[PDB]
């Protein structure tokens, strides 16, 4: 896999921050900052050669969108998916929650094209709408994916909050092959991980698609033991600005964002061979 350039990921976050500022301070479902987020991500993907789909739904009286990006080629009967919700809550720009996951997934999809990669499995990336309303966009996608296409899914990888300023390194304990691929990447860095103990992998998991993912923590408090193994501040939240107006460009730990973006690409390459 390539090394995902941290600066490229950070630059997507800067664009999402500007989009929030230009649209009432947020990127929330039913508000213009969400669709403007979608348009930015879509234009990058289209220019890199993806076949993109805007999947529209209505929730709460307002139009929502999922953005689906298929990399042409690969075995149609073995599809590997990776995704991240692209909506924020309306209190702020949602840069860690979940610009961080959205930017890592986008930069990994751009890296495929830059590398001239031809994965054996077909790759499909997704940016979900309306996750903050209760997984509405990912539930819509799974509910509208015919069973014949569901059965073609080899896995779904989810990235929701991966740049927390006081981070832990959590790996979902779901499908064993996906979990081992992420833990192998962190082992090469000599960075320990813990099992993740309510995001867009749930609708996939619940219909038997193998899932996994990465998370750096939200409102819970970092323990003494976690500060000893990962650094940071014991007794403070992993993300002190969770769902807050302060979930801004300042609310990112660059090392966590870099490690989780690189791990995302590692798993996507490994699992699509
Ligand atoms: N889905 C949550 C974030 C979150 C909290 N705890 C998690 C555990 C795993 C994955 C995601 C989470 C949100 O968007 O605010
Ligand atoms: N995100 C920076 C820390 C930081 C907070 N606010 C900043 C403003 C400018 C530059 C860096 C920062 C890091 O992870 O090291
Ligand atoms: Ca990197
Ligand atoms: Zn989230
Ligand atoms: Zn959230």
């Amino acid at each position: 896999a390539p090394d995902i350039p941290l600066a490229n990921v950070k630059a997507h976050l800067t664009q999402l921050s500007t989009i929030a500022a230009n649209n009432g301070g947020n990127r929330a479902h039913g508000r213009p900052g969400y669709k403007a987020s979608v348009d930015y991500v879509k234009a990058k993907l289209d220019a890199a050669g993806y076949t993109t789909t805007l999947q529209q739904f209505t929730s709460g009286g307002a139009t929502g969108y999922n953005l689906i990006a298929n990399w042409p080629g690969g075995d149609p009967n073995k599809v590997l998916m990776a995704g991240a919700h692209l909506d924020s809550v309306s209190s702020g720009a949602g840069i860690n929650d979940n610009g961080s996951g959205s930017a890592a997934v986008l930069e990994t999809a751009l890296a495929v094209s830059r590398a001239g990669y031809q994965p054996d499995k077909h790759l499909r990336f997704a940016w979900w709408g309306a996750e903050e309303l209760g997984l509405i966009g990912s539930k819509f996608y799974v509910n509208n994916l015919p069973s014949a296409d569901r059965s073609k899914l080899a896995g779904y990888l989810n990235f929701d909050m991966i740049g927390s300023p006081n981070p832990g390194y959590f790996v979902y304990d779901d499908d064993p092959v996906i979990e081992k691929t992420f833990k192998n990447y962190f082992a090469g860095l000599n960075v320990p991980t813990e099992i993740e103990t309510r995001s867009d992998h749930a609708p996939f998991k619940n219909v038997g698609v193998p899932v996994g993912g990465l998370f750096t923590g939200a409102g819970y408090t970092k323990s003494a033991a976690q500060a000893q193994k990962w650094g940071g501040t014991a007794g403070q939240a992993f993300d002190r600005c969770y769902h807050s107006s302060c979930d801004s460009l300042s609310n990112i730990n660059d090392t966590a964002l870099d490690r989780n973006s690189d791990a995302a690409a590692h798993a996507i390459w490994t699992l699509s061979s």
